[PDB]
């Protein structure tokens, strides 16, 4: 398929579009996240290019897919220093809770970080397949694309 690279596609009259929501996902064990990602949802979703820093502002939302506490932590930091309190997904691990949900809770608390997504178990590859059913879902409530 051959394009101009940019190229019109309009809808609502004109060029306007619905405000597209750019779903960067990553973590840093959960690169390969994306593309594991059903086709379906794939589309939606992003990989990163200014990597663990700067393509954090260029997104509607980042996602932080990790599995341990520090894992988190290095990119929870990221997103509120380059742009504090967006639309944030965890990936997370049962357990850590404890200190996962609470060293979390100092940008969840202080509204440096949010969420619109229900965050699973990121060893649940099971569990991604019911995910991001009410990602999509959720965000066509929200008239997001």
């Amino acid at each position: 398929s051959n394009a101009t690279n940019s190229f019109v596609m309009p809808k609502l009259s004109l060029t306007q579009k619905n405000p597209v929501f750019r779903l960067l996902i990553l973590g840093r064990t959960g690169s390969s996240f994306y593309q594991s990602i059903p086709k379906e949802y794939q589309s939606l979703f992003e990989l990163p290019k200014y990597h663990d820093s700067a393509t954090f502002p260029q997104y509607t939302g980042i996602v932080i897919i990790f599995q341990e506490l520090r894992e988190m932590v290095s990119l929870l930091n990221r997103i509120v220093q380059y742009s504090q309190g967006k639309p944030v997904i965890p990936i997370c691990q049962p357990g850590q809770v404890i200190q996962v949900k609470n060293v979390l809770k100092s940008f969840l608390r202080n509204k440096l970080v949010k969420l619109l997504f229900p965050p699973v178990v990121v060893t649940n590859k099971r569990d991604l397949k019911k995910m991001f059913q009410r990602l999509q879902d959720l965000s066509l409530e929200y008239g997001e694309d």
